[PDB]
């Protein structure tokens, strides 16, 4: 816990570290999601060029940091059952125990603040085993974020791919959630990926399709720590390519149909593609919910079907 010196640490003339911590929380039941927000100190446009995790190695499972203009609650801390942000939450950072977080390359920063950038950070901390709190303890875990107002030559962004209409029948052995959009912006370069799914998902796979050629971006089992994993060969996606993604679900162990939604008993098929772009061509966020080329999913690498 910080104390009398507050959450802002000045680094030089135009740099500062902003500590985003929990306000000394104490959970009640096993598996709890706490969320809290931080207005940015600056109104001027700024660049998040670094994150440092400040979490206890014996109690925290995962951490998530978002940028949005309308956080879910105004309270000091809240339960993320009430969601994270009313508007679209732009994910900036993830932390996992078993997955050592990769760093942002130098000259690459998330554009925040200003006219159009995010006005708030929302921190989400998952406390798995509460039995690690023999007493009240009072926990102030969170993220330290490096801000600079020096324009970065490369701007980081997120290309989010998600399913909306996926319906998983009870006991059905395999249900695919296919997603596809054509890319219509300037080149992006993918360097990290994150997959998200609930308890029913078996595998999530992301590709770039160019002239009918499937180029792997990320392939992960979603039941493993859902951190940001680095891409092996850095992939460029350019005007004309089709981004395709498939989550493989199963309906086994369910009495009723499962669809896409917020609750634990609902499902999700998310692939977060963290890219970078030349600052002057850059846009911070892109989204695909469509499946514009379903016929294309015929020539999908078989590897995207087996676990
Ligand atoms: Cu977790
Ligand atoms: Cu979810
Ligand atoms: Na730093
Ligand atoms: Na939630
Ligand atoms: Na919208
Ligand atoms: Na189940
Ligand atoms: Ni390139």
């Amino acid at each position: 816990c910080l104390g009398t010196i507050g959450p802002v640490t000045p680094l030089d003339a135009s740099d500062f570290a902003l500590d985003i911590r929990m306000p000394g929380v104490t959970p009640k039941e096993s598996d709890t999601y706490f969320c809290m927000s931080m207005r940015l100190p600056v109104d001027e446009e700024a660049f998040v060029i670094d994150f440092k995790p400040r979490a206890s190695m014996d109690t925290v499972h995962h951490m998530l940091l978002f940028g949005c203009n309308m956080p879910s609650s105004t309270g000091s801390y809240w339960f993320c059952d009430e969601g994270t942000c009313t508007d679209k939450a732009n994910i900036l950072y993830a932390w996992a125990r078993n997955a050592p977080p990769t760093r942002l390359p130098k000259g690459v920063g998330f554009r925040v603040g200003g006219e159009t950038g995010s006005k708030y950070f929302v921190l989400q901390v998952h406390y798995g085993d509460i039995s690690a709190f023999r007493d009240n303890h009072k926990d102030c875990s969170g993220v330290s974020v490096h801000l600079t107002r020096v324009p970065q030559p490369l701007i980081a962004g997120m290309y989010l791919m998600m399913s909306v209409d996926t319906v998983i029948p009870p006991g059905e052995k395999v249900v695919n959630a296919d997603i596809s959009c054509q890319y219509k912006m300037y080149p992006m370069h993918v360097f990290a990926y994150r997959v998200h799914t609930h308890h029913l998902g078996k595998v999530v796979s992301g590709y770039r399709v160019r002239n009918g050629q499937w180029t792997l971006i990320g392939r992960q089992n979603p039941q493993l720590p859902q951190a940001f994993y680095p891409v092996e060969h850095p992939v460029d996606v350019t005007f004309g390519d089709i981004l395709a993604a498939r989550c493989v679900f199963t309906g086994e162990g369910r009495t009723e149909a499962t669809h896409i939604g917020g609750t634990s008993s609902d499902e999700m098929c998310n692939l977060y593609i963290m890219y970078y772009m030349e600052a002057k061509y850059a846009l911070s966020f892109m989204t695909c919910t469509k499946n514009v080329a379903p016929d294309m999913f015929r020539t999908i690498p078989a590897e995207a079907n087996i676990p």
